[PDB]
């Protein structure tokens, strides 16, 4: 798998567990088509979203359902979700990790792309 | 103005100048309708997007065109754009500052919300 | 003033008010000498720490007392304090804004440096 | 080992490799005493700094030598180093990960503390 998502909680200092994550691929008509999805594990990670065969060059969106995460912890959040939009490029490293660090009124996201 | 956007460049330690910003509002049919747009000034700030009257309750998306910014400083960056999606004014009018801190493979965004 | 500190609270989406800040400057003997201190206002900003005359070249440390801040909002936080260490004015006078964004187990800091 | 350090590079979208990291423990006289050190690996991680026996409650400082990292990449940085200061507390989770995300004029740090 060439795509992994990792989510951390800056309030609790913990992995963000059981966060829903939806991946979309941009279609020729510019709409976002569902591509893969899952929930983060006890380590805050979501593995196995896709395969090398399927993750072709294109524009992808990773939506992390942060609002539901915070609400389940009883904490009032700002954002509806965190969205990460990027082009997959075959000239670069093979493995993409999309990481996000969550707070109620702020988030950070980073891409770690490696060979 | 009840909505301001501020953008900083974490490589240079400077305001991010001339960053295009597009704001959308979710319509009754669930589509993202264009709401306002502009670009950051020499201070990295974008003022005057909207008015108290116009910025009603709704779900808003602030799209910050980071790729176009970094396609100009010689950095092929990772992201297409930073998208900030939030419900606004659902407990009455508030003032929102949407801040973003940009690097070529990473960004942070925070909201500062105040009650006038 | 050539040195300003701004602090935001990522839990509340607000300025971080009444945050104590201590600035030190490395002395010739390598010790950290007290240089200036203050606390953030209702805007989350701390102005007036120093002057152009006083803020000479050197290595400075800005200590932001985050634990004491969060020991007041009911959050036992992780860090003791955020420390920001940098060489200043070594190419002539500059204006420095040291910004920090606080969560109980994490913080970000960025510098915005401008030439007057 | 109860203490791990992980460092990422936000400019290159990569682990931050070969970054020097120094850990200190606060002594009774308030000085910082060297405790452990190393360099990050090809994964941006530094493992094996200490042991459960040695990492007793106390105040620790992790200094990450960011200036030298950026200079080796030919990039002009702001900070001398990034400093992370915290109390180790035996009531909490056993394992501490100190993570840092580096840019030339900015850094983020997070603690992930787990059982
Ligand atoms: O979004 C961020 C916004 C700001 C910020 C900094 C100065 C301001 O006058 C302001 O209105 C916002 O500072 C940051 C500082 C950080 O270290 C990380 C961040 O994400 C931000
Ligand atoms: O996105 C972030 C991701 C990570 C991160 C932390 C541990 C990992 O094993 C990893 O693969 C990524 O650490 C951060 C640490 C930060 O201080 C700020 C961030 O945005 C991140
Ligand atoms: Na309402
Ligand atoms: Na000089």
């Amino acid at each position: 798998c060439p795509l992994m998502v990792k989510v951390l909680d800056a309030v609790r200092g913990s992995p963000a567990i059981n966060v829903a994550v939806h991946v979309f691929r941009k279609a020729a008509d510019d709409t976002w088509e569902p591509f893969a999805s899952g929930k983060t594990s006890e380590s805050g990670e979501l593995h196995g979203l896709t395969t090398e065969e399927e993750f072709v060059e294109g524009i992808y969106k990773v939506e992390i359902d942060t609002k539901s995460y915070w609400k389940a912890l009883g904490i009032s959040p700002f954002h509806e979700h965190a969205e990460v939009v990027f082009t997959a490029n075959d000239s670069g490293p093979r493995r993409y990790t999309i990481a996000a660090l969550l707070s109620p009124y702020s988030y950070s996201t980073t891409a770690v792309v490696t060979n």
